[PDB]
């Protein structure tokens, strides 16, 4: 369900973002799972572009490192 | 890391979860965690042919469940 929630082609990284934690959070995602999550289906999720500047930043960036690298494209 | 564990194209589904299990093992994944990781990654990190098989599948499943579907290939 999480797994529902893909970045559209166009949309800015930052309204993905409140997506993916508003539905977590639905879900009473642990704070453990917010943290993995993060790292891991957020990624994943992104769309191609973001995807790649994530996948280069690469693990334990925090989500504000994530945001100025995903701020434009 | 456990986002560089994806399943070979000729894999068994059952080995691509051993290594996927083993990495998450390595980095100390609680239960939690574990559970989570077998909803989302586990599907994502799929071969095509597994991948749409998992989602098919749907949310919830068991591992058991995804084996005994991704059984062939």
């Amino acid at each position: 369900s999480i797994l529902d929630i893909r970045q559209g082609p166009k949309e800015p990284f930052r309204d993905y973002v409140d997506r993916f934690y508003k539905t977590l959070r639905a879900e009473q995602a642990s704070q453990e799972v917010k943290n993995w999550m993060t790292a891991t289906l957020l990624v994943q999720n992104a769309n191609p572009d973001c995807k790649t500047i994530l996948k280069a930043l690469g693990p334990g960036a925090t989500l504000e490192e994530m945001m100025t690298a995903c701020q434009g494209v």
